[PDB]
């Protein structure tokens, strides 16, 4: 035959954020809040379906899909406030203690949002700064609401303050694009290296030259591996890999493992040979 | 061992129309459009890397990652489109053929861009309704200026214009998502069937169960497959896929494939079972 909770935690965990900012109606970007997480948290309800005949590995990836799209809604709601920024400077005119305490209650409010995400599933860490940033972005007011009430003579400090806290956001965004550009582009995970696996299996007795590797991730604990390998000829086949799930397995945890066992008769070629790092 | 020009075909194809539109300065949306494109392109300069230790199927993949964004910018451009027609309708004074050479040279303009991308690569199914799309905007306010110019009473069918035309062009990027989130969600590509290999591999002699099948796809003509077959014991096992190899590639192209041959004792389990459709 050669062969948990995680899944409603983060509902548990999701569910939360998404009643506060829906009952934060004390009022634009509360209202674009209470879209990425509905749809992000409806993502979440995909990936716990069988795998259909059109997605063979199934929709575990579509929790992906989901949130890339919740950073690139960030993207957009914070490139709005850099515009706004820049008319809110253009036109100096505006006119205090009226705009603090109405930011006031929403930067402790997005603690709340924050924490509760405490650092598993991407959507978590993806609604997570998808919050995170909300906050930052929310006391960059707040900030300034402290500073020019106390010192109007500038009263220009403010588009400063969003700019440098606009940083503040897409500087903590990166970290999650350098990620999941590595999923959907099939690369080897984060928790794993390449040359970490081959030596790892290559200690084993059968195998004589482990050729076209292959091992990609879905979303972020799932991995597949893949391989071809040389095996002794005089030696059993079969029982060789027979082992190797256990040796992999053992190692750390798999979804899908597909060994090919060639036989040792390879023409020593660019596409068996190794990736130029 | 177990083992064209249409890479650089776009690469003509695609560049002219990032000049037509450089060329089209004679005013915004066009500088839109020339940030799309390059990048775009771009990432065409990406797919042609040899796989790396970190990707280790290789920048294939990374041309759809691209396209899906050219997808994403339509969106936004026809977002801002409808929010203007809005801020047009609400607010409407305004005020003719002046307005009409300026687009009566835009439209066929676009006709250039589009046919020139007549239907292979991803890219350039992105790509040409990235510019069809901009095609029908633009005759929005073309045949607006032929109608209003001759029937100014009214002036109000300019909005609804937009409004027809705007559904226009999503109903005409939906069909480049529907695949392209099949291929993020690592399913079956278009132009195969799950049980059209099924009984198109269980034609082979050697062959009994072939379980845990899968079958993902890169971009648009790259496909991979894996799979687990149960051989006859008293049959030998590496000459049936010797043929199996054959038997698939005689039936149609392929970028690598993995078998297993298990044997004749698994555990009769819904993870080897089927998709359930
Ligand atoms: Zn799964
Ligand atoms: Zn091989
Ligand atoms: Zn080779
Ligand atoms: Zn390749
Ligand atoms: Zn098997
Ligand atoms: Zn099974």
């Amino acid at each position: 035959h050669c062969h948990a909770n995680e899944y409603a935690y983060a509902k548990w965990k999701l569910c939360s954020a998404s009643a506060i900012c829906f009952i934060f109606m004390i009022a634009a970007h509360l209202l674009i809040d209470l879209t990425s997480f509905l749809l992000s948290l409806f993502s979440l309800w995909l990936s716990s379906k069988p795998p259909s005949k059109r997605l063979t590995f199934g929709w575990h990836r579509a929790e992906i899909l989901g949130a890339l799209l919740s950073i690139l809604c960030i993207w957009v709601v914070t490139g709005v406030l850099v515009y706004l920024a820049c008319e809110r400077l253009l036109y100096p005119d505006y006119q205090a203690t009226v705009m603090i305490i109405v930011s006031s209650c929403a930067v402790a409010a997005n603690i709340v949002l924050t924490v509760v995400l405490h650092q598993a599933n991407a959507s978590v860490r993806a609604a997570f700064v998808h919050a995170l940033g909300d906050l930052f972005q929310s006391i960059s007011v707040l900030i300034s609401a402290l500073i020019i009430y106390f010192k109007p003579e500038y009263k220009i400090a403010d588009p400063i303050c969003t700019f440098i806290f606009s940083i503040l956001v897409l500087a903590s965004t990166i970290t999650i694009l350098k990620d999941f550009s590595i999923l959907l582009m099939e690369g080897v995970p984060k928790s794993l290296n390449y040359s970490g696996v081959k030596e790892l299996i290559l200690a084993v007795d059968g195998v004589l030259s482990v050729h076209s590797l292959h091992i990609w991730s879905l979303t972020m604990n799932q991995v597949i591996l893949s391989a071809h390998v040389a095996t002794a000829a005089s030696r059993d086949s079969q029982v060789v890999r027979r082992e190797i799930a256990k040796a992999l397995s053992k190692s750390f945890t798999m979804h899908s493992l597909t060994i090919q066992m060639e036989s040792p008769v390879d023409q020593d070629c660019l596409f068996c040979e190794d990736p130029c790092d």
